[PDB]
C-alpha cells in the first residue's frame, strides 16, 4: 500500500480519561471512558492484499 | 483469676470510625466499623472456672 493521511486516516477525538470514585457500603467503583472511529478507507484501490502466503 | 497486662489481654487495633454520609434522595446512609480480635490466654495457669451453676 501506500502510506499517506490521504488515502486512509484513523481518529481518536477523545483519549483516556478516569472519572472520580463513586463510594458504596465500604467500596468503590470508577469508571473508564474513550472514544475512537476505526480505519477508514478514501481511495479503495491504493491498497494490495495477497491472500495465502 | 489474676488481672495483669501478661495473663491475658482484649486488643482494639482499630477503633471506633464513622464513614462518610453517602446521600440517596433526600436522605443519606452513615456506615460505622471496627475491629477487634478478642480474649487471648498467654498464661493459662492463672485461671480457675466453676461450671455448673
Amino acid at each position: 500500500y501506500e502510506k499517506n493521511p490521504m488515502n486512509m486516516s484513523i481518529e481518536i477525538p477523545e483519549a483516556f480519561n478516569m472519572l472520580p470514585a463513586q463510594p458504596k457500603d465500604l467500596h468503590f467503583k470508577v469508571p473508564c471512558t474513550s472514544k475512537c472511529t476505526g480505519l477508514t478507507i478514501y481511495r479503495p484501490m491504493t491498497i494490495v492484499l495477497i491472500t495465502g502466503v
